[PDB]
């Protein structure tokens, strides 16, 4: 297992609650990972303000109406945290990553923020991040058979990884869907990424459902929940749901609804492979 002291590229939103922290490897090296894995980032003792965060105002909605720059994180000792590689292992030189700012239940408003995301989201370009690994349980199956992947919050990292690493490094032809389900149009990113994809691959299409479209969205693709959308426009009429692969990674309540969803249709557990965050 190697260390690496890397520098913040940058750590934007990507989503109101989601930032997509960039970290540039020392010297241009790799990480020797595989898709769906893992490194681990460890933080020094901090003390982090929310009111310090660079959230966009386009993403700053549910923070002021939930007044979550409230919030004050101190640390009195090391943690260390896993987060999943969004990138796929030819795009060298780089650690893309995902993370959900853990912020207190709105139930719960006075426990402590979650430390590590807490951590995470005070970073900005410049500062250094301290990564180790790589590690890694949620790999592809070496089959033929079709790929269905459901996704939702920061679960889109490993789906990126994995959906890239078919279709650039293993230059696959199976069959390949990617559902990703989200409130509203504002929390989807990574459009340019999979529209690219799907244009240039005939067997690789995506689909985004969302949740509470806004006004402003103008939306007129998909809406509900993802198990739903999935089950509706998709595997309803499919001939054999149980042949396929399907890899999922969302938060809890989107985990627990597609399985139920998925063993209804008579999908084995052997087929459902959860990266499972532990929300
Ligand atoms: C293999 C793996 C890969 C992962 N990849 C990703 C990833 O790509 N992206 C990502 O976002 N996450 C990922 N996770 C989850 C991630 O590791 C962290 O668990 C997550 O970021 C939350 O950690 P934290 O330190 O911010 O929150 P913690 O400090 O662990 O707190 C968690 C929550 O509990 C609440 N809490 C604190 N104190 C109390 C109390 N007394 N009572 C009740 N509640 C309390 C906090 O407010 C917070 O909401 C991954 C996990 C694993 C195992
Ligand atoms: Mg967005
Ligand atoms: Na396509």
């Amino acid at each position: 297992v190697k260390k690496w002291e890397c520098t913040v590229i940058s750590n934007d939103n990507k989503a109101t609650f989601i930032k997509e922290l960039k970290l540039a490897i020392p010297d241009g090296e790799s990480v020797p990972f595989r898709a769906g894995g893992y490194i681990q980032i460890e933080a020094p003792a901090h003390h982090v303000k929310y009111a310090d965060f660079d959230v966009p105002e386009k993403y700053r909605g549910d923070w002021d109406k939930f007044n979550l720059f409230r919030y004050e994180s101190k640390v009195d000792e090391p943690i260390i945290r896993a987060y999943s590689m969004a990138n796929y292992p030819e795009e060298f030189g780089i650690i893309m990553l995902n993370v959900r700012i853990a912020t207190p239940p709105p139930n719960n408003p006075n426990v402590p923020p979650g430390q590590m995301s807490s951590y995470i989201w005070s970073l900005k370009a410049g500062d250094k991040c301290t990564i180790s690994g790589p590690f890694g349980e949620f790999f592809a199956k070496d089959t033929d058979a079709e790929m269905v992947f459901i996704g939702g919050g920061a679960g889109m990292a490993p789906m990126r990884s994995h959906i890239f690493d078919q279709l650039k490094r293993l230059k696959s032809k199976r069959k390949m869907s990617y559902w990703y389900g989200a409130r509203s149009k504002r929390e989807m990113f990574y459009v340019e990424d999979f529209d690219g994809l799907a244009a240039e691959n005939d067997n690789f299409v995506w689909h985004c459902a969302l949740s509470d479209p806004q006004p402003e969205d103008n939306w007129t693709g998909y809406t509900g929940f993802i198990h739903n959308v999935l089950y509706e426009n998709y595997l309803k009429d499919h001939e054999a749901p149980e042949d396929c692969e399907y890899y999922m990674c969302g938060p809890p309540m989107m985990n627990a609804a597609v399985i139920n969803m998925l063993k209804n249709l008579g999908v084995e557990e052997e087929n459902i492979l959860l990266d499972d965050f532990g929300g």
